[PDB]
């Protein structure tokens, strides 16, 4: 099963740019988001759940069809929450309706990391939203009460090796958990793109909690959370071996980060040898705007 990316007809970089900038100026406005967070992790969220239902057995699922505008998978239970992050990308939708869901879905999550202060994505465009009957079936995303062997074994389907999930992992630097979605509670209210998952697992004192909603997670005095998966990164050796290089070199975990990010959003699509490069957006900052 191939997906070939198709460019927008007739678009280039300065329209992907236009997007890009629609999207980081709702992020500025709309401010007030899940306690002043805003909605920069709800998106990166949103770009990897929409990604992460890829199987590399037949090439089902992953970000290429859009299929999160449909309502088995906007209804999957692992994606409770995110219909926040769609409705904030449908007044950018309208505005652009000319970009593919697929691609409106992903170039949300790059957004937000890049204007969260974290790497810059390279992205490339071309995702063809496909019809209904071409939805996952829920129950591909990963599950948070369990160990590092799950852990790994789980990313073996998106072709994710230890540096890779070690690294993605890192986006829970973002945003927090919410009881009424998940079932764990807190995080505090980060919105800023940096490697403290990393300097919190290792520095922290934690302590296994059971929350409100009967799971346990770990949390510190200091007011911080870990899911189970997440502590699993510090009790399995080879993990943690990564979690104490990426505590260690800001830049190392950017470019990593970076790299499997893409990779996430990118698994599925083949990009014809005539594709265009992929882009790399300028920030609001950047722009002077
Ligand atoms: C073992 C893998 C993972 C598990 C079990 C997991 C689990 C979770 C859970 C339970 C939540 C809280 C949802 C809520 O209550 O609203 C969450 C939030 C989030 N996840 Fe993950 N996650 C995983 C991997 C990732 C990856 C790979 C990324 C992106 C690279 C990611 C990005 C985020 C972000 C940014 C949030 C915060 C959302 C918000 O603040 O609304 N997660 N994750
Ligand atoms: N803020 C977070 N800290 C640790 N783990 C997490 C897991 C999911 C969302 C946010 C966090």
């Amino acid at each position: 099963l191939v997906h070939v990316a198709s460019v927008e007809k007739g678009r280039s970089y300065e329209d992907f740019q236009k997007v890009y900038n629609a999207i980081a100026l709702k992020l500025r406005e709309d401010d007030e988001y899940d306690n002043y967070i805003g909605y920069g992790p709800v998106l990166v969220r949103l770009a990897w759940h929409i990604s992460g239902t890829w199987d590399k057995h037949d090439n089902t699922g992953g970000s290429y069809g859009g299929t999160y505008r449909f309502k088995k998978e906007f209804n999957d239970p692992s994606n409770a929450g995110l219909q926040n992050g769609f409705k904030f990308l449908e007044p950018i939708h309208k505005e652009f309706p000319w970009i593919s869901s697929g691609d409106l879905f992903s170039l949300g999550g790059v957004t937000a990391v890049q204007e969260m202060q974290g790497p810059k994505i390279p992205w490339r465009c071309g995702r063809v939203d496909t019809p209904e009957d071409t939805t996952p079936d829920n129950g591909r995303l990963p599950d948070a009460d369990k160990d590092a062997g799950y852990v790994r074994t789980f990313f073996q389907r998106l072709n994710m090796n230890d540096r890779e999930v070690v690294a993605l992992m890192g986006a829970h630097a973002l945003g927090k958990t919410h009881l009424k979605n998940s079932g764990y509670e807190g995080g505090g209210a980060n919105n800023v793109f940096t490697n403290e998952f990393y300097l919190n697992l290792l520095n922290e004192d934690w302590k296994l909690e059971k929350n409100d909603a009967n799971n346990e997670q770990w949390d510190s005095k200091s007011g911080y959370m870990m899911l189970p998966t997440d502590y699993s990164l510090i009790q399995d050796p080879k993990y943690l071996s990564i979690v104490k290089e990426y505590a260690n070199d800001q830049d190392k975990f950017f470019k990593d980060f970076s790299k499997a990010f893409e990779k996430l959003l990118e698994n599925g699509i083949t990009f014809p040898k005539d594709a265009p490069s992929p882009f790399i957006f300028k920030t609001l900052e950047e722009q002077g705007l």
